[PDB]
DNA sequence: GCGACGC
DNA sequence: GCGACGC
DNA sequence: GCGACGC
DNA sequence: GCGACGC
């Protein structure tokens, strides 16, 4: 499953397995990731955002 | 937990977890904090202030 | 003023 | 030693 | 504001 | 080290 959102003006796509942290700023799921051994942020609608997502979302809320 | 304060027209926020020293001045509670490799420095109104901020305020000002 | 980093 | 958080 | 790597 | 995702 991959995510994708632009981020500044540029379109990304991000596989879900490389997402680290996850969490929810209004109405959007925001995120930090794995590229190639660095980490970067990303963000999604969350009506945009695949069910996977949510439920690491869900699932981060609940253990805090 | 997590205490939100605005300093230096910044929003910020940090975990109770790297809250140092806290005391009380007048009406807002003062702190300094681990902001990795260096101590910074926030403040927050009691009245805004989460419960477990304003209990380590009660313990620093007991001892 | 109240309490307690970076110059 | 002195300037730079809510009220 | 909301929560938490890119200049 | 400070601050730049949707509404």
């Amino acid at each position: 499953v991959k995510v994708k959102f632009k981020y500044k003006g540029e379109e990304k796509e991000v596989d879900t397995s490389k997402i680290k942290k996850v969490w929810r700023v209004g109405k959007f799921v925001s995120f930090t990731y794995d590229d190639n051994g660095k980490t970067g942020r990303g963000a999604v609608s969350e009506k945009d955002a695949p069910k996977e997502l949510l439920d690491m979302l869900a699932r981060a809320e609940r253990e805090k």
